[PDB]
């Protein structure tokens, strides 16, 4: 405390075509049990700015060159000790330039949000759209792979 | 990177009362070099989550009992080496029961928002209004205590 703990620190951005309002997602071929869509985003390197950081994780896995992104909330998972914690931060944009790379053709599809369903998606995609479409802003998960639930203050703060 | 990193993370919120819109700052004594407005925000604890944190330290700072947050964004700051960050996540609540503790008489200020200057507040509290009100989301300042900017993606991204 008052300084310094361990963080995982990833990020993780819907992105809109203003022309379309479908959003960019992962759509690539995988085994069963890792088959679903996703929303790009990746690891927050040490000395990079959360922000920066997904700017450039859009940028080298879509190719689309977003001018700014705008924050809409956080997923927060911990372990069973808890002494650590994955942070997550969700962003939004949808002003850019350039194309997707042909580097991933069938590997990345523009879909309209109606399209996501939580069987056709990756874990807690559904959670992720109610951060990303504004009803809800903070979700906080108590193991590093379960469900995330709305964080109001619930805790075992006499300990 | 992939896993943990040093993050010192705070909490800061803007409660607005929606009876008269003013906001909740602390307007206390102090010397000459500390002295200034300051929004309630204090240090979130390992294993605790970041709004429940906010919630406790609106709580145990003011008496005010949140029933939630909403997100507003995000301010970080860097050192010299840049190894470690201040992430302060900034939230935003008008719901809330219970009145300002009474051992904060002249602690504790409702104010308009038009009362805070960069003159009259604490250090950067300008740049944190850009955040609750909206205007921006995500600002960074290069030195422990230096300027916030907008996040925009610019970085050394090649070193």
């Amino acid at each position: 405390l008052t300084r310094t703990q361990p963080v995982e620190l990833v990020t993780m951005v819907m992105v809109t075509d203003p022309e379309t309002q479908r959003v960019l997602v992962e759509d690539k071929v995988n085994v069963p049990w890792k088959a679903g869509h996703s929303f790009p985003g990746g690891h927050v390197e040490v000395g990079e700015p959360c922000a920066t950081a997904a700017i450039r994780e859009v940028f080298e896995e879509t190719g689309l060159r977003l001018s700014g992104v705008t924050f809409c909330g956080t997923c927060e998972w911990f372990d069973d000790d808890r002494q650590h914690r994955k942070l997550g931060l969700l962003y939004r944009a949808s002003n850019f330039t350039g194309t997707l790379k042909a580097s991933a053709e069938g590997q990345l599809s523009w879909l309209p949000i109606t399209a996501l369903t939580r069987e056709n998606s990756a874990a807690s995609l559904p959670e992720f759209l109610q951060v990303f479409t504004g009803t809800a802003s903070t979700l906080v998960s108590d193991s590093w792979n379960g469900n995330l639930r709305i964080d109001e203050g619930h805790h075992h703060h006499h300990h």
